[PDB]
């Protein structure tokens, strides 16, 4: 029948990977989810016109290490690195989430995509350049979302399906 990609949804406290998630889902904004819920969520999708049945682990909790973690990290195809737009230090925390997701793959062809989140906002911090230049480096795609308006939503997670097909 049909393929399954497994994502993982990464990034620093408040930048809105559960918002992110249940926009794509769910197609509403929510205003507050509960920081502390980490599950999946399941999702039949059309991409180019492929049937795909999305598992996306939407990640929370606490900063800990776990080897179930590194199990999700592990079976995990694809991911999104999410930071917002104006928040320094979650850029700044980019980095970390990168090398821990390598430490558990050991290796450098992951596919991933970098997603500055929270674009409805005035108020940035993060020149786009800046993180052009860091997905540059990377050798990943760069995509501006809003979980709000929904901006660049279907656009990140399609394109991160898309770098898993190219890397498959
Ligand atoms: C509002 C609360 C919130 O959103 N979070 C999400 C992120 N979470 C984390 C951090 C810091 N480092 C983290 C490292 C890992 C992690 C990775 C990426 C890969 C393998 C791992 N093995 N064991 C842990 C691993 C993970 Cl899942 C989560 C982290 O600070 C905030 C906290 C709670
Ligand atoms: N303006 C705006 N607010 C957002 C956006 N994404 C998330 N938020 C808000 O920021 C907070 C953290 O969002 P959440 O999805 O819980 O962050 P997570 O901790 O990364 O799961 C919540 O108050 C969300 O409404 C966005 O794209 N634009
Ligand atoms: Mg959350």
């Amino acid at each position: 029948g049909m393929t399954e990609y497994k994502l993982v949804v990464v990034g620093a406290c408040g930048v809105g990977k559960s918002a992110l998630t249940i926009q794509l889902i769910q197609n509403h904004f929510v205003d507050e989810y509960d920081p502390t819920i980490e599950d999946s969520y399941r999702k039949q999708v059309v991409i180019d016109g492929e049937t795909s049945l999305l598992d996306i682990l939407d990640t929370a909790g606490q900063e800990e290490y776990s080897a179930m973690r590194d199990q999700y990290m592990r079976t995990g195809e694809g991911f999104l690195l999410v930071f917002a737009i104006n928040n320094t230090k979650s850029f700044e925390d980019i980095h970390h989430y990168r090398e821990q997701i390598k430490r558990v793959k050991d290796s450098e062809d992951v596919p991933m995509v970098l997603v500055g989140n929270k674009s409805d906002l005035p108020s940035r911090t993060v020149d786009t350049k800046q993180a052009q230049d860091l997905a540059r480096s990377y050798g990943i795609p760069f995509i501006e979302t809003s979980a709000k308006t929904r901006q660049g939503v279907d656009d990140a997670f399609y394109t991160l399906v898309r770098e898993i097909r190219k890397h498959k």
